[PDB]
């Protein structure tokens, strides 16, 4: 009775653990494709699915980061969404912060979406007209690169051909290809696999 | 490429299915042992993935009702909650919309179950000396049961020795003898019974 339980709950963390896997897969998939209602209400259900788990292994805690950096790359425009404890932290700060702390390679495309994210936090401050913030966000991040972005900034030049160059859609075409390196790694995933062979059992 | 999209949302949905039938085992069982924090958490869990759902099978109606009713009968003492678009209706009326709209046998259970949260319906709103509402939930609802209530309500007898045979506790045990059937028919769903195969086999 009370070994059956221990046995219950051990089954139910088994199964947490795979919906955990399937709803990042799914929210990968949203966000390369575009579908943001689907990406908002897979977001829900990756949340929920979090709360309920306790004890993580480290491919666990990489899959979390994977679904919490891409909702906030998703809200990056969204400056009153507040992702931190600290509410002067902005959206792409807070991706920033964890896009450095996942424990994954550091590549060429790393550097690349590092960088873009950097350059957007600032230039999404500058097109709200939120000038002092963009200097405040320019303090906590940051030499070329660097003189080049604090000109900007006081300049107030919201739309500079820099901006152009390091785009926010430059940034989501980086980022999405990151994405379909994880999307490849996670369809053999147990829940999608088995999934995936109902539906092509019936065709 | 479109009609392997197609594919994929298809297996999304055959995924979700079985998400939907674990979480309300999960439910069922954190409903029988009184697992308070277990049950809202799952319960959180089972609404998200409930809204990522569209088209669904006589079977997950049933499961979804189920989910709801167990949220109504936990909640019955919180009278300041709305389950329903007419903020008049309190959770135990509700619990008794979704009992009485169950595909289900009515059996003798059904019928004691139906009948204790009827008169519970009426008793909680009494405890908390709210009798005009208690009047009210008793005209929605609403011959010797009935009489016998009317007198009551009337007197303002709270703890009248009727409310004592027909309790809130047995109406929790009732409604929890009919869970350990809901369970007994469940625990053969495809995740619970892989999750269980793979703590087995660890054994
Ligand atoms: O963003 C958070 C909240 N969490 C992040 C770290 N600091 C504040 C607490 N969780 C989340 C998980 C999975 C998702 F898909 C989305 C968000
Ligand atoms: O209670 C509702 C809300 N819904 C019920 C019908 N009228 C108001 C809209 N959903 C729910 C689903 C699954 C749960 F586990 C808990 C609640
Ligand atoms: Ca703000
Ligand atoms: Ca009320």
């Amino acid at each position: 009775e009370e070994e059956d339980a221990g046995l219950v709950a051990e089954a139910e963390a088994v199964a947490a653990g795979w919906m955990l896997d399937f709803l990042c897969l799914s929210l990968c998939r949203a966000f390369r494709d575009g579908r943001s209602e689907d990406f908002r209400r897979t977001r829900n259900s990756a949340e929920a699915i979090i709360h309920g788990l306790s004890s993580l292994t480290a491919c666990q805690l990489r899959t979390i980061y994977i679904c919490q950096f891409l909702t906030r790359i998703a809200a990056g425009k969204t400056l009153d969404a507040q992702f931190e404890n600290d509410e002067r932290i902005t959206p792409l700060e807070s991706a920033l912060m964890i896009w450095g702390s996942i424990e994954k390679e550091h590549d060429k495309l790393h550097e690349e979406i590092q960088n873009l994210i950097k350059i957007q936090a600032i230039a999404v401050c500058m097109e709200n007209g939120n000038f002092k913030e963009a200097e405040e966000v320019f303090e906590r991040i940051f030499m070329p690169f660097k003189s080049k972005l604090l000109m900007i900034i006081s300049q107030k030049d919201t739309f500079h051909s820099f901006f152009q160059h390091f785009s926010y859609n430059h940034m989501m075409e980086k980022i999405k290809s990151y994405v379909n390196y994880v999307l490849s790694e996670k369809s053999s995933t147990f829940l999608m696999k088995a999934a995936a062979k109902v539906v092509e059992s019936k065709r």
